[PDB]
DNA sequence: CATTTTTATACTTTTTTTACACCCCGCCCG
DNA sequence: CGGGCGGGGTGTAAAAAAAGTATAAAAATG
């Protein structure tokens, strides 16, 4: 899941900036000091992006776009400290997929280089599992076995606030005032039926609950 | 061979200056006035390209990306008088592929649509389920071996909950991502609109097994 | 004129109400 | 003595009441 991003940049500050920048929107960080050792490892490496500075003193950044563009198509994201318009079409007429001017943000950075990344690449939801349940948060459906089990809007938060806090124990009232609301935090009447329909639908022995677990006098914790 | 590109513009001058530019360069145009009109002609002209001025005064400019990203990957290059960080970033997360802040020199506007023109340059994955086949990139939907009609409103639905295959969408979201932020009060324009989407798509509308109602929640394509 | 919005009514699900069983314990009762 | 007799807190199963949904059809929109 982890994005290769190969910077070409031999200037200490630079060099952090990018690396904050980069390890601060989850991507791995390869690093070149020189043009040349950048084709080596844009080459050996395969990174899924390549940021490099024009201001690199050891050769012309241009030649390196065009001596990279007869073998890879990796985005090219181009860093720059002059602002000439003539430098900009040369680097983007060679190769380079985008152009940044001095002053740049870490934000701005790390839209465009989202902006680079998402062209060449779904990434399937996060599911909770205990036993052979299965329950996708963000998609609100809920598995069991094979088979989706059907869960109404109540049950539903309840299995969430329940999930978000596995282990823990919670008040009836607090267990009330996040799923009903603050109008019936003393109606510890419903809860009983609802993770009784929790019970039901959910654990394979709902007489004897291993997920659900009721703390007497003081509320209810899940498990796994 | 010859670029399409949509011009999504209010100012005449603008208009005038970047169809003359971008003319001389080889490329044929076609201006939008307003964000709605602008979609309409993306939808019909299919564009290689959109230029997408964010100052119109008709609406919002990240509606109309967000609205176009339901269906179309084509690249879109936003120009903006505001050169605030935040605005940039909120343009290029909703979709946007460039962002360019007022004024600009030609010369860089036309060498970065020359970037994303070459790009973007296989075939449509298509969303298969019953008898139902969906080109959402060509707008274009068959029912068996005919094409099946869906007015702009139903296909917007369609396109947002092919989009979020498996998953339930809230009314809220349905109606703001359809409607407009303006209409999340309205859940029965909802409710319509999805009886239409299963009376053309399902096998049986009255039991449904691929558009699905999540009671008190909203709505779920599955498949 | 195609399409969207308003209007009206029958329908299904879900929440809530209402009823009564339990089970581990303690101590009032043969 | 030492077993039935109750009372918190709790679990299931029905009902009645709210809430939310499906569909047709007419009026408005441009």
């Amino acid at each position: 899941a982890m994005a290769n991003v190969l910077i070409v940049e031999d200037e200490q500050a630079i060099r952090r900036f990018l690396r904050t920048a980069l390890e601060g929107d989850g991507m791995r960080v390869f690093e070149a000091e020189t043009l040349q050792r950048g084709l080596l490892e844009a080459a050996t490496r395969k990174p899924d992006l390549i940021i490099l500075d024009l201001g690199l003193p050891d050769g012309d950044g241009i030649e390196f776009i065009r001596d990279l563009r007869q073998w890879s198509a990796v985005p090219v994201i181009v860093l720059s400290a002059r602002s000439e318009e003539s430098d900009k079409i040369a680097a983007l007429d060679a190769g380079a997929d985008d152009y940044l001017s001095k002053p740049f943000g870490i934000g701005e950075l790390q839209a465009r280089l989202r902006v680079a990344l998402r062209r060449h690449s779904t990434a399937p939801d996060p599911l909770v599992k205990f036993s052979d349940v299965t329950v996708d948060l963000a998609a609100r459906v809920i598995h069991r076995g094979e088979e989706e089990v059907h869960l109404t809007p109540i049950e539903f938060r309840l299995l969430a606030v329940l999930l978000n806090n596995a282990g823990k124990v919670l008040t009836q009232r607090q267990l009330l005032n996040q799923v009903w609301g603050p109008n019936a935090v003393e109606h510890s009447h419903y809860l009983r039926i609802y993770m009784g329909h929790l019970r039901q639908k959910l654990e394979q022995d709902p007489a004897r609950p291993r997920h659900f677990i009721t703390a007497t006098g003081i509320g209810y914790r899940f498990m796994l």
